């Protein structure tokens, strides 16, 4: 079984909301859905997951992002910068999954920068173990 | 061989230490240990580790957090921020191991954030190819 | 096929250029070229890649580094403080590649911190399937 995938965030999100990740670089298995921003499971296993996202610079001063699976979070991250800076809000998982289990990116606050076809912005992801 | 981990730090921890993950997600092959802070191998082979550590916010502006193999250094990361914000000391490595070698994050100095159940500050591990 | 590699950058650098990572400490397949900085496909497939490269503190506010696919941005990162303080500009890639791509990590502007043999700035990769 072949899962692994890789998007950008293209378009500027803020405020809290699931991160819908639309520019795809690789999608492996078909598994990772732009429309929704939601890694969906079919193939039971362990998987790793990884993101960085970028908190836009030159206003606003904090900015939270936490990996999702299905209601629960299961890795958070904040960027924070007193004057304003760019920083990067990013961490990394490794998860089992079941069939139906989805995982995503989701926006607490703050302003994530979306930076067109330049993936400042990332979410992947691969199964290492099969079930 | 199934060899995979997650952690969360939950406590928080400040000064030259080890940094014990207490909060462990995934632990496939049973071999990162919450009370010491240590992976240890036992299928010599090729592995993939990640370290996100969050500095705290609010007190302090400096926090190193290494990589460790055995005694040695095998990655360093910085966080720093002059007014005093939160930052991530972050690596990742490929290495390869022999069976009984540690692998460990240390806190060089400085403040690191334990988020309790929230996952903020991070180990993670996996086998690449078994010897 | 095994294909692996982690290397840390070692030497400063400053300014539009290729980031030539010179302590490698792991290249299974050796496919990584301290020489050129560039990882060189021979084994078509999909590959994970991450980079985290640290900006020089004490000297400079903002440090650019994207990874590229031959001539092509494929991720991009930034570092910026103020203050001048040290920070990191990371991200992380699935690709496929064929025979001959190049992966690389280039600096676009900024100075990046050489932390001799202490891995303070890194870049590693290794295949998830081979085609
Ligand atoms: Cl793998
Ligand atoms: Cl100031
Ligand atoms: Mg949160
Ligand atoms: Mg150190
Ligand atoms: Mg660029
Ligand atoms: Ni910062
Ligand atoms: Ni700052």
């Amino acid at each position: 079984p072949r899962v692994a995938f890789y998007a950008g965030l293209k378009n500027p999100h803020e405020g809290y909301e699931v991160l819908k990740f639309d520019d795809v670089v690789t999608n492996l298995g078909n598994n990772y859905d732009a429309a929704s921003g939601k890694f969906t499971c079919n193939i039971p296993g362990t998987y790793f997951f990884t993101y960085h996202v970028l908190m836009r610079g030159g206003d606003g001063t904090s900015m939270w992002a936490d990996l999702c699976k299905n209601g629960q979070v299961r890795a958070s991250a904040i960027a924070q910068d007193a004057d304003q800076n760019y920083d990067y809000a990013s961490n990394s998982v490794i998860l089992h999954l079941d069939a139906g289990d989805e995982v995503f990116i989701k926006l607490d606050g703050g302003k994530a920068h979306g930076g067109n076809s330049n993936k400042y912005s990332t979410f992947s992801g691969f199964i290492i173990y099969s079930d």
